[PDB]
């Protein structure tokens, strides 16, 4: 079975991104982070710890242009009980059409990698925003790369990207753009 449901008519003739949670659109730490964007609990063999969220710049208008753009998916390497709550701060619009976690991964030479191919979308209408190349290394032409971010407020990557997808999402194969 494929990791997502058949896209729903109003998605179907758009293409799919995947994309990256953590050192993509936040940055997250146990470490407390005074003026935090969002701070969630977090349990962890029965003890609550404090998860202190940053949202990177422009990540709003991101997601809330993206979400028109494309179907999103949310594809991180990290766990629900941790993505869940945050894409919930983070989603007000409903740009994500799906949320797929760890157990979607495959793990692969001690990296997390997301398999496009496991995803039920024709690969020539699927990108994948990612701060790693391990992320992508079943699918480099696939890739958007985008810049680690954990808490420089001057970065300006989200809003630079926007422009670039705002082309992608109107090509009928994106191997046409990013070339295979
Ligand atoms: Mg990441």
């Amino acid at each position: 079975q494929y990791l997502l449901p058949e896209a729903k008519a109003q998605d179907s003739d758009k293409i799919c991104v995947v994309i990256d949670l953590d050192e993509t659109l936040v940055h997250s730490s146990f470490k407390p982070v005074n003026n935090a964007d969002f701070i969630i609990p977090v349990e962890i063999d029965g003890v609550v710890h404090q998860v202190y969220v940053l949202k990177r710049p422009h990540v709003d208008e991101f997601l809330q242009r993206m979400g028109e753009l494309f179907e999103c998916v949310l594809f991180t390497a990290s766990l629900a009980k941790y993505a869940d709550p945050v894409a919930d701060l983070l989603d007000k619009w409903g740009a994500f059409r799906a949320r797929l976690f760890r157990e979607s991964c495959v793990f692969h030479r001690g990296n997390y990698v997301k398999d496009l191919s496991r995803l039920g979308r024709d690969l020539r209408r699927v990108l994948i925003l990612a701060n790693s190349p391990a992320s992508y290394v079943f699918h480099p032409d696939n890739a958007v790369p985008v810049a680690s971010w954990f808490d420089n407020m001057s970065d300006t990557e989200l809003h630079d990207l926007l422009p670039f997808f705002e082309q992608l999402s109107r090509v009928d194969d994106v191997y046409s753009v990013l070339r295979q």
